[PDB]
């Protein structure tokens, strides 16, 4: 897995904090895309700014999550053969509560983003490469689908 370790040592470093560094990719995806702030509605309420949803628990507790499943899918990235079953159960989950696959490259552009802040010099071409094949996989997973 020559192009799995960059994957595995790169994300080490994120692991650690895993909110914070989640906190940012959220920050991020909505700065770029705000229409996606209401897509995460809790008690009821809308998040009227990005910061909003940042001081949510419900919130917090979705970004843990999600930098949960991505550390799965760091853990399988060798074979990528056992994850598969649970992205399309998981991009399932998506297209029921409306999200669509054209947002996709955003996230994955705001998981790059919080990545390259992370990793800095250590973020090198190969790096940015791997996980955005890593990325493109999943989202093929997740987009079998719709
Ligand atoms: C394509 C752009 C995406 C959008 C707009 C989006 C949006 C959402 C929304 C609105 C939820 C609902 C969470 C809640 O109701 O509290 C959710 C859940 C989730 N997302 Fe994302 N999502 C996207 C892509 C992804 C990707 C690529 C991953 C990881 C590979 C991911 C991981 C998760 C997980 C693990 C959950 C919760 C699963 C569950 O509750 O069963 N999402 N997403």
């Amino acid at each position: 897995r020559p192009e799995s370790e960059l994957i595995r040592q790169s994300w080490r470093v994120v692991s650690r904090s895993p909110l914070e560094h989640g906190t940012v990719l959220f920050a991020r995806l909505f700065a770029l895309e705000p229409s996606l702030l209401p897509l995460f509605q809790y008690n009821g309420r809308q998040f009227s700014s990005p910061e909003d949803s940042l001081s949510s628990p419900e919130f917090l507790d979705h970004i843990r999550k999600v930098m949960l499943v991505i550390d799965a899918a760091v853990t399988n990235v060798e074979d990528l053969s056992s994850l598969e079953e649970y992205l399309t159960s998981l991009g399932r989950k998506h297209r029921a509560v409306g999200v669509r696959l054209s947002s996709f490259s955003t996230v994955g552009e705001s998981l790059l983003y919080m990545l390259e802040k992370s990793l800095g010099p250590d973020f090198t071409p190969a790096t940015r490469t791997a996980w955005s094949r890593l990325y493109g996989a999943w989202v093929q997973a997740m987009s079998r689908g719709w």
